[PDB]
């Protein structure tokens, strides 16, 4: 007599779950989330700003690494996302509940963000996360401004429907750094040709690449830094080897293409 | 036989001509100008500002504090200042020339510019300078923002018509920073009371000094730094024994009493 298997938790690599200390990226950018997942902090007169959490179970690093870094709950102004899943946007609503934060996304985004992740177009119901309601609906090209430091919106369709780059200029070393916080372009598991729930994936993807690819980009950092060759255990030297992101769309378009024939004859 | 006198060249304490290095304020404020005059350079993404340059040979000097601290001729994009006398504007034709820089001011500030102070109420000609145009008029009250830093024009008639207090919130140690360029409250050898040239002399500055006593002010600083007890050749302890904005106005309205007593006097 078998009964229906038990509910199976999200779990990941140990290095996505490790805290690391707040590391500088620019004179206001900070990664302030775990070794293997982005959290970036930018921080500003008028209040600061979080780019992605992480992990449902990263709430309380986060608001530490905020507090060392002399951000209080009510000073954080502003979430925003890269893509709404469980390894990105999890602690999302605990954030919002536990300080001033509201969330910009797109209408993609805030969808995926207010079923919790659930009924994802690849995932099903395996990787989900708290649920939580998107204050601000952005569209593509749209900037936002927080004490003069302005975010633009860069749509990249693919990963999920709702993927997004985020591009600001901050400063170091007397010189602006335009940095691109671009979105992941990777398609684990995912099928690629005829998907019913997303007819035109290859079509979104293709041009995602070539939006990618145009980015302002002085630096580029990623959701899974791995992915941009970022390692921020290796601190002084944490984004020497980082690609830039010509590099990291051709990576991805080359990835995919072997993907692609990989499905045709699977 | 007696000739007309030699023209008398506005001649001034040492301190005053004596170079330093840029002396950091807050996180994007500077100090670039000499030991015993002001020119703040604040610096931006979007670009540099300076507010005053001092005395008409400070040109150079401030151009090259400026290269050390990576902001190069077109970098500059705005000045302001406190008042429009010679050791204060003394090298914005010049500045205007060698940089993008465009002048914002008052109408007062303005007009005696464009006169390169000459036929001063209280000067005369005595103290006179390269002549420069505003390229904007700004009113009491109004905004200027650059690459998000926002200046608010606070009118402090008295000294000169057009004296100016320009207020902005800069970052230090992680918390921000509400600086205060106050300027000049002193009147000195002016004719104070039934003044034809300035009827409403002796209101203006009472008003002044209330305008300046309210002023967001977490720092102090002022035109001639002694004012506002800045020090600026000690270094790390440079601003320790600042005045407060209220301090200075009460100080400046004691001496300005004693003044008006003394001249009834006399
Ligand atoms: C590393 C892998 N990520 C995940 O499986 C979690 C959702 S992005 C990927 O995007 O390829
Ligand atoms: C120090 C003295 N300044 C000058 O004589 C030059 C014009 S502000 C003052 O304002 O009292
Ligand atoms: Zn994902
Ligand atoms: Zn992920
Ligand atoms: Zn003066
Ligand atoms: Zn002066």
């Amino acid at each position: 007599e078998v009964p229906l298997p038990q509910l199976r938790a999200y779990t990941v690599d140990a290095s996505w779950l490790q805290p690391m200390a707040p590391l500088q990226i620019a004179d206001h950018t900070w990664q302030i989330g775990t070794e293997d997942l982005t959290a970036l902090l930018v921080q500003t007169p008028d209040g600061a700003v979080l780019l992605d959490g992480g992990m449902p179970q990263m709430a309380s690093h986060l608001l530490d690494n905020m507090k060392a870094r002399g951000v209080t709950p009510r000073d954080l102004r502003l979430i925003l996302l890269s893509h709404a899943h469980a390894d990105h946007a999890g602690p999302v609503a605990e954030l919002k509940r536990r300080t001033g934060a509201k969330v910009a996304a797109n209408a993609e985004s805030a969808v995926l963000l207010a079923r919790g992740g659930s009924d994802d177009l690849h995932f099903g119901d395996g990787i989900t996360y708290p649920p939580a309601n998107a204050d601000r609906i952005v569209m593509d090209g749209e900037v936002i401004t927080v004490g003069g430091i302005v975010f633009t919106a860069h749509f990249m369709a693919g990963h999920t429907p709702g993927s997004t780059a985020w591009t600001w200029t901050d400063t170091r070393n007397g010189k602006p750094v335009r940095i691109a916080y671009a979105d992941s372009l990777s398609a684990p598991g995912y099928q690629l040709q005829g998907n019913p729930r997303y007819p035109h994936l290859i079509e979104d993807y293709r041009r995602s690449f070539a939006t990618v690819r145009a980015l302002p980009c002085d630096v580029l950092l990623t959701p899974h830094p791995g992915a941009s060759n970022w390692d921020y255990a290796a601190g002084a030297r944490a984004g020497a080897k980082a690609l830039t992101c010509k590099a990291y769309a051709d990576a991805a378009e080359q990835k995919f293409d072997g993907q692609l024939a990989k499905e045709t004859a699977g």
